[PDB]
């Protein structure tokens, strides 16, 4: 399948001179997803802690 | 112009060949007039024409 | 190849 990749590789360069042009970020998401997911495991460690100091029969 | 690029790129077409072929060109026609120019300071114009 | 020929004759 060489000539349906290379097509689809122009493709993506056209539209990633396309974005460049519009000024839109196509990674935006993903980066703030990551950095929301370090936010939810930096959380649940400090749940798991307070779970693992006080048990589960207390917490709960 | 980015469109046109991606578009050569992919056709595989060296825009800049054409260029590059002149100057090199060029250097050979300088490096030509050079020697005809100490034939002509070594000889004179009388002699040589 | 005619579909090659052709798409690189589009662009």
């Amino acid at each position: 399948e060489e000539i349906t990749k290379d097509h689809k590789v122009l493709a993506r360069q056209q539209l990633q001179v396309l974005a460049r042009y519009l000024k839109m970020d196509l990674d935006n998401g993903e980066r703030k997803f990551l950095k929301e997911k370090d936010t939810v495991a930096e959380l649940q460690a400090q749940l798991d802690y307070l779970n693992a100091e006080l048990g589960e029969f207390f917490v709960n």
